[PDB]
């Protein structure tokens, strides 16, 4: 009875931690995206 309630709490804490990352995925998309865009430019620069 206890371990079933303690699993349903964890599953509700899972959806909250999945939501709060998927928000902080979009906040740092702009930072990451800029990093990627600059690397492919740096690879092109190797070829010349």
């Amino acid at each position: 009875k206890k371990t079933t309630i303690e699993i349903t709490e964890q599953q509700q804490k899972a959806k909250v931690t999945e939501a709060e990352i998927n928000i902080q995925r979009e906040h740092y998309r702009v930072v990451a995206a800029e990093g990627s865009m600059l690397y492919f430019l740096v690879i092109s620069l190797s070829v010349m």
